[PDB]
């Protein structure tokens, strides 16, 4: 019922379990979201992903104001009509993928323009153009538009770097607060930058703190640091961020590294890994992850995982999948997706229940031994 209202309900050293309620939903903490690149979870209709136990899902702002345009989906009533998915939604800036996707980039403190890389170049994205865009699109929880900084970065790359995102926070901040309808109905999330060095971490996280969000993400991870770097910097970046807010790592998906961000304070994650190695005939399990292709599998009548309650795994076996997937067949796609994204909800289930019965600790190294 409230727009955006955070409980922790247990915790267990620097990790906690909670929930996030807002006016299309509650949000159980630690959360993993799938994400919706084209509107669309790749290969699953709604229905399917709920069922899979998600509670939210990310929308890339990037893909959708190109095709089919953020003014086109509010046009048609917003991005969960569109879709078909009533519950909360994250969408992100769109800053990332235009530094990744698009052609000829240009870096400036309005913004940045460039080319859509695929027909011309639907091409200004600023602070304020970004959350008018989230705006259009109707999401629950937007994010402020930053500066990723890449890695390596030097100090003195990373503190300017660090310095633009913090100009673009505040006019993040001020542009959602503008449109009443958006504040009032949506949570906007800031974003720490730094790269690895402390000093500007502190810095940003005290920036954001000042400014005020709902909730805080973490972000210049992930990107060619290594997981040892990555778990370095939560260490003491996590602590920075406001302890009765979300703590949300962007980009981070791995299980291993969820579970290892949990044990230091994370309490959203987002990644393509699940759908992405889904299509690629990459199953995750809880002994590892194994590709279905391999001829191993062919006449394998175990379901991809015996743990697994997911449909897939109670109705079909590693065999029929194979072949499917050998194939080249839609259907391989659909439920090895379906699959891996039911994998990662049992894993944030499993995750949450052993924080509010004060196990993680043992549940992290016991899965860690059976996982490698
Ligand atoms: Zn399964």
């Amino acid at each position: 019922r409230p727009r955006f209202s955070f409980s922790i309900a247990a915790r267990e050293g620097k990790a906690r379990t909670g929930t996030i309620e807002m006016k299309r939903g509650v949000i159980r903490t630690p959360a993993f979201m799938p994400v919706g690149t084209a509107a669309t979870v790749k290969a699953l209709k709604p229905e399917t992903v709920r069922a899979t136990g998600a509670d939210i899902i990310l929308g890339n702002t990037y893909h959708l104001m190109l095709r089919p345009g953020a003014e086109r989906i509010a046009k048609l009533g917003g991005l969960h009509s569109f879709m078909g998915w009533d519950r909360p939604i994250l969408t992100d800036s769109g800053g990332y993928q235009v530094m990744s996707l698009s052609s000829l980039t240009k870096q400036s403190e309005e913004g940045v323009t460039f080319k859509s890389h695929l027909d011309g170049s639907r091409h200004m994205l600023s602070p304020e153009r970004s959350i008018e865009i989230q705006h259009l699109l109707g999401s629950d929880i937007v994010m402020a538009f930053d500066e990723c900084t890449p890695y390596p970065a030097t100090p003195s790359r990373a503190a300017s770097s660090m310095e633009r995102s913090m100009r673009w926070a505040k006019r993040s901040r001020d542009a959602f607060d503008s449109r009443k309808e958006q504040a009032e109905n949506a949570a906007l999330f800031g974003i720490q930058q730094g790269s690895v060095f402390e000093n500007l971490r502190q810095q940003s996280a005290d920036a954001l703190a000042e400014i005020g969000f709902d909730g805080y993400a973490v972000g210049g991870l992930a990107v060619g640091e290594g997981q040892d770097e990555m778990f370095r910097v939560l260490d003491f970046s996590v602590p920075m961020l406001p302890d009765d807010k979300p703590h949300y790592l962007m980009g981070v998906g791995k299980p291993d590294d969820i579970v290892g961000a949990v044990e230091r304070g994370i309490d959203m994650f987002d990644c393509v890994l699940p759908t992405r190695s889904g299509r690629n005939g990459q199953a995750f399990t809880w002994d590892g992850p194994i590709n279905i292709r391999n001829a191993r599998f062919s006449e394998d009548l175990k379901p991809l995982d015996s743990e697994c309650h997911c449909a897939v795994c109670q109705k079909w076996s590693r065999a029929y999948i194979h072949h499917l997937i050998r194939a080249g067949e839609i259907l391989g796609a659909m439920l090895m997706t379906e699959h891996n994204i039911a994998f990662y909800q049992q894993l944030m289930q499993k995750i949450r229940d052993s924080i509010s019965e004060g196990r993680f600790s043992q549940f992290a190294q016991d899965f860690r031994a059976r996982y490698f």
